[PDB]
């Protein structure tokens, strides 16, 4: 298990431009201003137009790519 969601392993961070309420259990919710952890390219599930992300560092899921701005790669805390 690659622990990008917790930030224990290397991860990408993104800032939410808008609020988002998950309609599917595959999706996760967040608010404008939230920082989200994203899986590295290799662990991205390549669902067209979505990114695998975590807000709370435990629940991972899909978020709409144009609701966030990718800021950069971050070293795991381990
Ligand atoms: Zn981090």
């Amino acid at each position: 298990s690659i622990n990008w969601a917790s930030g224990e392993d290397d991860h990408v961070v993104a800032r939410a431009e808008y609020d988002f309420a998950a309609v599917s259990e595959e999706e996760i919710s967040f608010r404008a201003g939230d920082m989200l952890n994203l899986a590295l390219k290799e662990q991205q599930p390549k669902v067209r137009g979505w990114l695998l992300a975590s807000l709370d560092g435990q629940t991972t899921g899909l978020i709409p790519a144009n609701y966030v701005k990718i800021l950069g790669k971050r070293k795991g805390r381990k």
